[PDB]
């Protein structure tokens, strides 16, 4: 069992936010859409990348589109460390 699997993704989610992009959130509910956190579309990819680096991940171009909302990303780095095993 691989406990606080989301705590841990959300909280690395805020430290790559604050340590490569310069953007403070502290509080992250993983309801809240990019959107309204702030990010745009370019955001969100520059986000993808840097998740793919850390995991040594690849997310499809079709995926990345689709992501709206924090527990959207969260999902799919999940599902991409489950296959990558």
């Amino acid at each position: 069992h691989h406990h606080m699997e989301r705590k841990k993704l959300i909280a690395k989610f805020v430290e790559i936010a604050s340590e490569k992009m310069g953007k403070d959130l502290e509080t992250v509910d993983e309801e809240n859409t990019f959107k309204e956190l702030g990010f745009d579309s370019i955001d969100v990819i520059d986000l993808v990348m840097f998740f793919e680096d850390e995991f040594a991940l690849r997310i499809e171009d079709e995926e990345i589109s689709k992501i709206r909302k924090v527990k959207d990303l969260i999902d799919i780095v999940i599902k991409k460390l489950e296959e990558i095993d």
